[PDB]
């Protein structure tokens, strides 16, 4: 039994995974296979790919966000911060927890008499200065106002944060204006923003207007246009509206307004169009809106204070009640109509729409602007407005997390400070961070978890709740046992005995002996002389002492023993527990004047009682078991002669009531992982594949046989280059071209046109970015000679990997750059650095280049540039990948050591997909998109390799990207001083920051220099063997070539045209016998499934065998002879279901072909890869030979295959690129799924389609679960 590992490649349309073990390599496994086929047995190696459509299906709605599942996960927080405080609530105020229960259920109060409730509301009208005071209180505080406190931000709070989510440093308008234009530079790599130079802090955040802040802003960035698409998103979070819809081309208007409350869905919908590349972009907007938004806000407050959102927030209500104030005279009294339009129609923009009925800022002043310019006196409330001062409100603040941390830190002064009063909060001090901070995917161990033992969230009862005791009494008599005159053995009072004896005996006396049934009961109504009694002893120790106590007030016992009163006399014993003054009970008794006299009223209202119960109404009296009906109450009430009672009905596995109390801790117990997964930024599909993602994951862990992996290596999946995104950049590069000849003056594009088609070649976009020249040397290029020419590296390979435009230029040679092994040579940037510079300013180089390129006039390459190239290359940014990674994190890492501290078994790793695409190419791996589905299970596997890798030789690199709180060690700490530091294994780590060197065998430096590494890698301080470049990249090439990988592609059941949810199998008559293939439609469904034959008999099927109704979603998959497949489609058509693979050294063959010119690295090297092109040239027949016999066993199509092979042969002698470029178009010929048309030379080859069903309802059913590696067969010829 040995460790494993499993690489993940997550995307929109396919899950990749592969479970790794020592060595590298891919286990394998038999797998025994259900159903009534004569194959019990299958071996399959452990690697695969889901692959899913993304429409309308209920795992669909599922993935949506929820709101009743939100507000029950959020419970579970408030419930446990209350848990924690109930100990010492109970010394402060016992009844607090439950008036503020009582008081969500008015859409009031919170204290129990009426002067600390009046003194509370004139002292705290609004959250902050409640904040404010308990910060600068100087000794113990209230207990009360602490919880209110903490509690309102959990409960408004959006989302909680996850590890690494913190970042207090740079949570200013400037860095997070940074970040933006960072993050937007990384999607726009041809049309990037130089942001040099640019005050975001003080044009953002100045006494403008929102669109004077707009113009201002997008003024300093040179080129850029205010309603493009970097204008939009500064326009999305100065707080305006803008509409994405010509940025992206879309269908319809799709507008954005960060304040709205459908923001989120809004979101979501423009990244399902747009793509999820996105998504941290209209991410950073956020937090920038947010910082802009704050730091508008603090500016008011002049008080130096551990509270300044607190304080601000004060002095702003001060000001807009005065405002306010004279705005409502001057309506009154100018616009009288327009006064309840304005301040009470929440269906308007205006004020009320404003506050209660969600108009944004905007919306407002657009709406009341015009209200007031015809007004007179409103000549400094317009000044307000025009600089977004107007009336602002108090609640622009649960979402985020910049607000998020402003909160933070007020609430930590107060724990701060009251901490020396309660030491109970110091005791929590990590259990209350974790509740005020993060997600708390379970409550266990540490968060383990007044209220109700068996229904967690659900509060209990009044101790003198009549309900409560009337259980009491009724647990206590269901469990007596009486034997009399002609008995051998004791029996349980009856049904009608307890009804009898409650009525006769527990409701004339306060207490009841057991004389009293004995003599009062037994004798006197049942007439027996002999009786003994067990299960009680000197008297009942339940006793129905609130039934008498009213009965002295209310002075009418048929009211009480009236059944239907039984909630009211619930609801006054409620009031009388949470209050303790007079005024304040009799205002909630008012409502029942009708039934009692001001006699009586009078009297109830000085009947306080204390204390609450151990268990919930709804418990005892609620819940009810299926099929009796029945509540426990009426159990222990009557229950035949089996008399249980309360503790044996909840454990009675006969009764439903065991499973929903469990049903009940278990909802309690964590939060929800398809609410988590709904609420994340991004398209249905990226959701929809993380929900497989962990469903993967499971089943890999059951398929080890539970055990729990070493590491889960998570990468997002790269992305294809389509030819439409492709033709895109060429556009782009047109563009940045066209605008920075223009700014030269240069008559370039004059004495040479060019198409924008043709500067997808990197060194004809490099001719007309370097304007014509040279860019180490002055000089001009001959624009007819660029083949002689070198591509050189700005930042040399050895330090990091980077082949973008923008680290390269184009020089006559590599030489002239400079002889150094670092950038280039400080003789090459005095000569050239005015030039540059007019490059620079010309928008055909950015920052990051320029300063690339005279980094010698500054020293070279410093360490800390070194230990930023470590990150840039390791550390991957993407949000949702943060969320993956805690998602899986929860899931492994469950058990907590006697400290409280997580023990992480799993190590969650998380790479940049461009490691893995490095990898491939560094190392001739290539992928070949067009072949088969297989890429996606070959980049987990390669995933899951280099990850564990770099784990392994780069241990202390740890923090970076493994999800935890792991130590943080300075990366420069890290970074040899000299190279000649590093030839023994001391503490430090690199001297050529590409990480992935150690992987090579020899580097090549800059000016040629080579330096070789051991064949071996070993990690240098355990020894561990690493990497052993003899043996391991053998052992990928073989796991790559393997042929048989799971393929999956996910069955589907619809839910939103004559639109099928799944179709079924009937077998019937119509006589004499058919197997027919019949779909249930949409509508249909709800029926059919009610009474199965009764749909199908009003359809003309009868006598039909109801056991062999087999329900057959989208693309359920066949076999049939010679391992055929097919998958049955919508329309009544099937799809291929094959899927054909190659070896590596075809695979590598077709890419080095037809990659034979646009062959990008070493001179020497591109030889040797085009010999290795040429002297396999019999490859090209190999292949078609293999591509034949798929075709004519599987695919059926012998026209087209006939037309392939005739045009094969013909073109013979076409070179090499051309044949490989066509046969890898012919893939489209065996590709699993829908027939497609494709061209072949000169030649169209016109998709066969598969347009009979018949022909499945003989052949084999094979249902996949979802990793495909447990098979159920079903041969439908037998039936």
């Amino acid at each position: 039994d040995k460790k494993y590992s499993i690489g993940l490649d997550i995307g929109t349309n396919s899950v990749g995974w592969a479970v790794i073990t020592d060595e590298y390599k891919v286990p394998s496994k038999k797998f025994k296979v259900l159903g009534n086929t004569d194959r019990h047995s299958i071996k399959k190696n452990l690697i695969g790919a889901l692959l899913f459509d993304s429409g309308e299906t209920a795992e669909a709605t599922r993935l949506k966000r929820t709101a009743r599942r939100r507000y029950t996960r959020r419970k579970n927080r408030i419930c446990y911060l209350q848990e924690i405080f109930s100990n010492e609530m109970a010394k402060v105020d016992d009844s607090f927890f439950h008036r503020l229960e009582e008081s969500f259920l008015v859409e009031h109060p919170i204290f129990g008499n009426i002067v600390d409730e009046v003194a509370y509301h004139e002292k705290y009208p609004t959250i902050y200065h409640l904040r404010k005071k308990l910060v600068d209180s100087t000794d113990k505080a209230d207990l009360r106002l602490i919880y209110l406190a903490l509690a309102h931000m959990i409960k408004f709070r959006g989302h909680f944060l996850i590890e690494g989510d913190l970042n207090p440093d740079n949570s200013d308008v400037d860095k997070l204006f940074i970040q933006l234009v960072q993050t937007y530079n990384q999607l726009f790599e041809e049309n990037p923003i130089n942001a040099s130079g640019v005050d975001a802090k003080a044009i953002l955040s100045a006494r403008l207007s929102k669109s004077r802040r707009l113009e201002n802003l997008i003024a300093q960035l040179p080129g850029e246009k205010k309603n493009g698409l970097f204008g939009n998103l500064i326009a999305l979070s100065l707080g305006l509206t803008p509409n994405f819809k010509s940025n992206f081309d879309l269908a319809e208007d799709t507008k954005l307004q960060l304040s709205k409350d459908t923001y989120d869905d809004d979101l979501d919908n423009l990244l399902a169009q747009i793509g999820d590349q996105y998504a941290d972009l209209f991410l950073a907007a956020k937090n920038l809106s947010d910082a802009i938004l704050l730091s508008d806000i603090l500016r008011v407050n002049t008080e130096i204070t551990k509270a300044p959102l607190s304080a601000s927030m004060i002095k702003l209500y001060d000001e807009h009640h005065q405002d306010l104030t004279l705005l409502k005279a001057l309506v009154r009294q100018q616009l009288p109509e327009k006064y309840k339009e304005i301040f009470f129609d929440q269906s308007k923009n205006g004020y009320a729409g404003y506050i209660d009925g969600g108009a944004s800022q905007e919306e407002f002043y657009k709406f009341i602007k015009p209200i007031l310019e015809k007004m007179d006196g409103t000549e400094e409330l317009l000044v307000k407005l025009n600089r977004e001062d107007l009336l602002r409100k108090q609640r622009t603040f649960d979402n985020g997390i910049i607000t998020h941390q402003i909160h933070l830190g007020e609430l930590h002064a107060i724990l701060r400070r009251q901490e020396d009063f309660y030491p109970f909060l110091k005791d929590n001090r990590e259990k209350i961070e974790k509740i005020l901070t993060f997600r708390i995917p379970y409550y266990v161990g540490p968060l383990a978890r007044n209220f109700d033992k068996n229904l967690p969230n659900e509060k209990v009862l009044p101790k003198h709740s009549l309900l409560y005791e009337y259980f009491t009494v009724y647990n206590e008599l269901t469990k007596v046992k009486y034997v009399t005159e002609g008995m051998r053995k004791p029996a349980f009072l009856s049904g009608d005995q307890k009804k009898a004896i409650v009525d006769l005996l527990f409701k004339t006396n306060r207490k009841v002996t057991v004389k009293q049934l004995k003599e009062d009961y037994f004798k006197k109504i049942e007439c027996f002389d002999s009786v003994e009694i067990s299960g009680v002893e000197d008297r009942f120790n339940a006793s129905l002492g609130t039934y008498h106590d009213l009965l002295k007030i209310i002075k009418d016992k048929d009211f009480l023993d009236n059944e239907e009163n039984e909630d009211i006399l619930e609801d006054i014993v409620l009031t009388l527990t949470l209050f303790e003054d007079r005024e304040m009970i009799e205002e909630r008794l008012k409502t029942y004047a009708h039934l009692f006299d001001d006699k009586v009223m009078k009297q109830l209202k000085r009947r306080r009682y204390t204390g609450w119960g151990r268990l919930s109404r709804k418990l005892i009296n609620g819940i009810r078991d299926k099929q009796s009906g029945k509540t426990i109450l009426d159990f222990l009430k009557s229950d035949g002669f089996a008399n249980r009672n309360f503790i044996q009905l909840i454990h009675d596995d006969s009764l439903t009531f065991k499973e929903d109390i469990q049903k009940a801790q278990v909802s309690g117990q964590g939060d929800s992982l398809h609410e988590h997964i709904a609420n994340l930024a991004g398209s249905p599909a990226i959701k929809k594949g993380i929900l497989q993602t962990v469903k993967v994951v499971d089943e890999l862990v059951k398929v080890m046989g539970r055990h729990k992996p070493e590491n889960i290596v998570i990468e997002m999946a790269r992305e294809n280059q389509t030819t439409q995104k492709g033709q895109k950049n060429s556009r782009e590069r047109m563009k940045r071209i066209e605008e920075g000849i223009k700014e030269l003056g240069s008559q370039i594009l004059k004495e040479h046109p060019v198409e924008n088609t043709q500067l997808q070649n990197e060194k004809l976009y490099l001719y007309y970015l370097q304007n014509g020249r040279d860019m180490y040397v002055d000089q001009e290029l001959d624009i007819n000679r660029l083949s002689d020419y070198d591509v050189d590296h700005i930042v040399p390979q050895s330090f990091l990997k980077d082949d973008s435009i923008d680290n390269k230029v184009l020089t006559r040679s590599d030489k002239n750059r400079g002889k150094s092994d670092n950038v280039p040579s400080e003789e090459v940037v005095k000569k050239m650095k005015n030039y540059w510079r007019q490059l620079l300013n010309a928008k055909l180089i950015t920052q990051r280049k320029f300063d690339n390129l005279t980094k010698a006039e500054r020293g070279g390459l410093s360490e800390l540039d070194k230990a930023g190239f470590i990150k840039r290359q390791l550390v991957e940014t993407r949000q949702i990948t943060k969320h993956v990674a805690q998602i899986l994190d929860s899931r492994m890492n469950t058990k907590y050591d006697e400290n409280d501290k997580l023990i992480r078994e799993v190590k969650v790793i998380t790479l940049k997909s461009k490691l893995v695409s490095d990898f491939r190419k560094d190392f001739q791996f290539y992928k070949v998109r067009e072949i088969n589905n297989y890429h996606h299970a070959h980049d987990a596997y390669l995933n899951a390799v280099v990850g564990t890798a770099l784990i392994k030789k780069y241990p202390k690199l740890e923090s970076e990207f493994v999800y935890g709180d792991y130590k943080v060690y300075d990366v420069r700490k890290m970074i040899a001083k000299s190279e000649q530091e590093i030839g023994k294994a001391t503490a430090k780590y690199f001297f050529y920051s590409n990480i992935m060197n150690f992987f090579k065998t020899e580097i090549t430096l800059a000016n040629g220099e080579i330096r070789k590494r051991p064949l071996i890698e070993t990690n240098g301080e355990t020894g561990e063997i690493v990497w052993d470049k003899g043996r391991d990249f053998a052992t990928v090439r073989k796991v790559l070539s393997m042929p048989q990988v799971n393929i999956v592609k996910k069955t589907e059941v619809q839910t939103g045209s004559p639109t099928v949810a799944y179709s079924v199998l009937v077998v019937a008559k119509v006589l004499k016998s058919v197997k027919e293939l019949l779909g249930i439609t949409i509508m249909e469904r709800s029926s059919f499934e009610k009474n199965p034959i009764d749909f199908l008999e009003a359809k003309g099927y009868k006598e039909v065998k109801k056991d062999l109704i087999i329900k057959l979603p989208k693309y359920s998959l066949f076999e049939l002879e010679n391992g055929r497949k097919r998958m049955l489609a919508s329309a009544g058509v099937l799809q291929k279901g094959n899927e054909l693979a190659l070896p590596s050294k075809y695979v590598n063959f077709l890419y080095l072909a037809s990659h034979y010119e646009k062959l990008k690295g070493s001179p020497e090297d591109n030889e040797q890869k085009q010999l290795f092109v040429e002297q396999h040239k019999h490859y090209l027949d190999e292949i078609i030979e293999q591509i034949s016999e798929f075709s004519k066993r599987v695919i059926l199509a012998d026209a087209n295959l006939d037309k392939v092979l005739s045009a094969y042969n013909k073109h013979r002698d076409k070179p090499i690129r051309e044949q490989a470029e066509n046969i890898i178009h012919l893939f489209t010929l065996t590709n699993l799924g829908a027939p497609a048309a494709f061209k072949y030379f000169d030649t169209t080859i016109d998709r066969k389609r598969y347009t009979s069903t018949k022909e499945v309802l003989d052949a084999t059913l094979i249902h996949q679960s979802i990793t495909g590696l447990y098979e159920t067969r079903i041969d439908l010829s037998q039936l």
